[PDB]
């Protein structure tokens, strides 16, 4: 809809940017307030750093993916500098949170709880015929109540047919991406499942980089041999085997996110 008819467009005057949470090549993300009292996250686009349409495309997709387990779109300011305002998560990125004094003290029980919460969010994405493609601990946000939500939908895509094919030149984080995606540029929800497996290792190691001591070439070589990531230190064996399911050779053999959610919830209610 046109901005003068769009429910999400808001006057820039309604926003007060208070603290910067991140600065980058394409813009910044600040902590701020909407209409004085409501805490929000404000992603601002650096003019000329990238297409405004590309930037706003994520907001448009977020309009279609509303759920308690996904960071919620709040509003947009479509006049430069362009803003996308969303729900604020008091404890930042999961990869960062797990390294703080609080994160470090979390029990395996709570880590599994968080894992299930993430799988729950992905299960929604799965059912709505969407894919995320950038599933990793850095893209999971944590609330003041230690609940987790899926973030960054820049690479997310509505899957009209079973799979999405990227651009031959497109590059992705080798360690978190499924083989078929790395080799063919083909992404499916099953590609996200593989990524979830890697994310689980990030959780249990409190933010450690996957495949410790290995370069990307080494990871690919080993994977092709049928090897998978070595059991992380102090990783419960049941969780490790759940990870293995996510890393099955055939995408179709990997479990659904609803299955993963169900199992992780059992793991949690057991501990
Ligand atoms: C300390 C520090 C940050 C936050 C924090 O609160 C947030 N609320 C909503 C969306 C957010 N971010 C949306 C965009 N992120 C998604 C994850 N990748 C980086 C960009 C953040 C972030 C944030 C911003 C940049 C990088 C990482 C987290 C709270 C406390």
């Amino acid at each position: 809809k046109p901005w003068w008819e769009d429910e999400w467009e808001v006057p820039r005057e309604t926003l007060k940017l208070v603290e910067r949470l991140g600065a980058g090549q394409f813009g910044e993300v600040w902590m701020g307030y909407y209409n004085g009292h409501t805490k929000v996250a404000v992603k601002s686009l650096k003019q000329g750093s990238m297409s405004p349409d590309a930037f706003l495309a994520e907001a448009n997709l977020m309009k279609q993916l509303q759920h308690q387990r996904l960071v919620r779109l709040y509003a947009v300011v479509t006049q430069e500098p362009i803003y996308i305002i969303t729900e604020y998560m008091e404890n930042g990125s999961l990869v960062d949170f797990l390294k703080t004094p609080s994160g470090i003290k979390l029990t395996i029980n709570k880590l599994l709880d968080m894992a299930a919460q993430i799988a729950e969010g992905m299960a929604f994405i799965e059912e709505r015929n969407y894919i995320h493609r950038d599933l990793r601990a850095a893209n999971i946000l944590v609330s003041d109540t230690l609940s987790c939500k899926i973030a960054d939908f820049g690479l997310a895509r509505l899957i009209e047919d079973n799979e999405y094919t990227a651009r031959e030149g497109a590059k992705f984080p080798i360690k978190w991406t499924a083989p078929e995606a790395i080799n063919y540029g083909t992404f499916t929800i099953k590609s996200d499942v593989w990524s979830f497996g890697i994310l689980l290792t990030e959780i249990v190691t409190h933010g450690r980089i996957p495949y410790p001591g290995m370069t990307n070439p080494e990871v690919i070589q080993n994977l092709e041999r049928g090897y998978r990531m070595v059991r992380p230190d102090n990783c419960p064996e049941e969780l490790y085997q759940l990870m293995r399911l996510c890393w099955k050779e055939r995408p179709e053999d990997r479990p659904t996110f609803d299955y993963l959610r169900s199992v992780l919830e059992d793991f949690f209610t057991a501990t």
